[PDB]
């Protein structure tokens, strides 16, 4: 079968300050789920073997994809069977695919965990550690709850300054998932450059959650270190704890706290986000996100109101943001 | 339901002069309808409420969309019901959506009304007054013929020179539509800049038509004023009258006259366009457009032979153009 | 009917040297068939007349179409019937459409015939002689084996230096095709520029093949001359002979030899490619290509490992390449 699918998630959003201390408001996107358009298919080859493909790109409903539509979210071909699944092509790397599942705000909107970000202003295409070009991944079956994923992305001799392997990824995870309980440990290294100097991006991530039915609790710890070959490092420890709960048959409330300990500037930022999702149907929801981000000292982090304002703020400033929108899946 | 749809409209076209006085001919597009590719869907949410989405982009069949496919024609999500319809996302603004309906050449090809154009070389993304980014619109039901539409597009602090609200749109229309008779009054203001100086783009548009069955008569008047905050204005009055008629069961003839009174250069341009559409089926037509554009004095307007030549001509020159093509809808 | 179709063909690839003499390896694409995504449709208009359209673009699975999706492979509208077929829009020109059919590696991957390439560093959009913007083509029916195709692409006064008709194409072919036997003669001229000086790109191509069932033999000869108006020429004679055979019910082996006699640098390059395709189903195949390219003297040609390395090599160097991949059609 071949399936056309997508999501259009568009919102109004506001932040009280930008890099100049001025408020911003506007029409933005992707507050509850990332807006997307894709095609996927699966073919039974017999003998339990299946071939697949998946082409997916982000949608920007506020500007009609003004910078041009692509398939940067995923563009894979695969084989799958009793051995698991092997995929070739651009995709989420295994470490982000698995560990972002512990973020109650699904790595989008103003609310989400910010650990997967380019903390060091690395010069690679994907120094947020989320996706990779030139990726091969292998995902095992789940046996008795245990499951794992592994990926390698080729650098293809991409060269920036003294780095001649920019974009290489090697990484994977081990996990236990039984339904209500989930826990995962991810480890990855990317090759990059910072200021034209070869640098490793090392990331270790631990996540766990338990779904009690009446509520779900979820936590994530992560250390990301950009270690420059000649010496020096930009190290960040990121922490998150959240809870969600169904409210009355068609609603869901979510609350998440995060802390970002940015060692290179000896500064912390703390974040609290409250969210609500109200389902009008299985495919259509209204939602609201309210977030507060407190930078200390030299920290300049800003909330990610996509399509409105997602830059930084002045050092040590607190920022408040709101998003209210509709998400429609098809 | 989700519907894939589109139009491929490709033509041969000719103009007798360009900005150097040389003829041009070629393979162009979109002479009878704008070529497009889109997806749209509607979901019944119960209780008379519906959710929708619509993603549509222009097609350029002469070059395979060489500059890259996007969804700039419309990228909305909506809710609709007995209250009307609310849409979020890039789209036609209500004033252009409603008032371009009075142009017998459908705001495309060499023939159409040129009132919705960037008369002042405004620096905004959409200073032709046709579409807007970051748009929210509301369309009422039609009650007893009466209907209205309203839109607001956020500027998001887009800054060019002394303008810090570039791209803002506020506008709407009131109308009467009973089938044979249609009349509408539109009013809109956009924020922009001209030469780096903050400028309002003010537009008032009146249109009416009557469909007698054997023929249709249609007219449009418009004043567009770019009023610069420090003083000065580029004002243009635009007028059009046209008629169409079915010819023999599968044909249609169209004739339209327009005048553009460009106050800032004390010059007028007059235009006459004759068109014919021959239906081979409900979805496939052959067509021809013949146009004559007479610039007086300092006027340099040119016919819009998309994909062939759509620039200006030398001051005071007359230009003739022809387009012959096929339009295929799917 | 309207049909969505495509191919995702992604591979691992290696070449032993690049322009610096270093090996390269990576995740690439399109080793067995060019990866693509398209929509096409046909409408019966009655009386044996049909309207069609076809929109197709290349897919780059290794990077998610990072530079943006388009319809550059084909974006046509057509009419067809007992007279043949007329198409308007960007497409393969008739000479490449017909003559590339003699290449056993289908003008893609490391293995294919390289005759359709920009031998002179022409400055036109399509100086490889493969596709054209602004194209009108006519294809006859096949009567008693005989068939022909003709195309004209408008230049639209595209100007580069002293060339004011850049991109013009005039060309066509005559052929005999009866099933097992195929032979074709193509002739074409394009207008271009080299170093800002007007230049004709003249191409004559002869191809033939015979399919014995147990094996197929195929050959191609081509002369491409870039003849500069003020004098001088970059002339290349290109030759290829290949064979293919089914192996055991789901396999196919292919072997092709080519020679490129580059007169402007008095140098030859020779190429040998071995390929295997193993079908897992009618739509899904695994494949491998192994190629050896020997440059003599000043020749610097390189193998085309798309998405890994497709540049040149140092003068007189031999290069080896390998591609192993999966092709999945839908
Ligand atoms: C950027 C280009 C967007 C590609 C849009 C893909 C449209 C697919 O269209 C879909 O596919 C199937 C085949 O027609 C059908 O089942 C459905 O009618 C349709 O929903
Ligand atoms: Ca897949
Ligand atoms: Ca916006
Ligand atoms: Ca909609
Ligand atoms: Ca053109
Ligand atoms: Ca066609
Ligand atoms: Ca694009
Ligand atoms: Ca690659």
């Amino acid at each position: 079968s071949v399936t056309l699918f997508g999501i259009v998630d568009t919102n109004v959003a506001y932040v009280n300050k930008d890099a100049a201390g001025d408020s911003r408001y506007g029409l933005g996107t992707s507050g509850a789920s990332t807006s997307r358009l894709g095609l996927r298919g699966t073919e039974d080859l017999g003998g339990g073997l299946k071939a697949g493909f998946w082409l997916e790109g982000e949608i920007f409903g506020d500007d009609g994809n003004a910078s041009g539509f692509n398939f940067k979210r995923r563009s894979t071909v695969s084989l799958s069977g009793n051995f698991g699944e092997v995929r070739l092509g651009r995709d989420l790397v295994p470490t982000s695919q698995k560990l972002t599942s512990y973020d109650l705000f699904s790595a989008t909107g103003i609310g989400p965990f910010m650990g997967f970000r380019n903390w060091a202003a690395g010069q690679g295409a994907d120094d947020n550690g989320i996706r990779a070009n030139n990726l091969i991944s292998y995902y095992t079956p789940n046996f008795g709850g245990f499951n794992a994923g592994f990926g390698y992305a080729f650098d293809e001799k991409q060269t920036i300054g003294t780095a001649d392997s920019v974009g290489r990824y090697i990484g994977g995870y081990v996990a236990y998932d039984n339904g209500p309980l989930s826990a995962s440990l991810g480890l990855a290294q990317q090759k990059t450059a910072v200021g034209g100097l070869a640098t490793d991006r090392d990331e270790i991530t631990l996540g766990a959650s338990y779904n009690f039915g009446v509520a779900k609790l979820s936590g994530l710890l992560q250390q990301t270190k950009f270690k420059r070959d000649i010496g020096g490092d930009i190290k960040t420890n990121s922490y998150m704890l959240g809870a969600s709960a169904p409210v009355g048959g068609v609603g869901e409330v979510k609350l998440q706290y995060a802390l970002y300990d940015q060692k290179a500037i000896d500064s912390k930022a703390h974040q609290i986000t409250l969210g609500y999702v109200h389902n009008l149907s299985k495919r259509t929801a209204l939602y609201g996100n309210l977030a507060f981000l407190k930078n200390k000292d030299a920290s300049t982090l800003g909330l990610q109101a996509k399509g409105v304002y997602a830059g930084g703020v002045q050092a040590g400033e607190s920022q408040t943001g709101v998003q209210v929108g509709i998400r429609h899946a098809f």
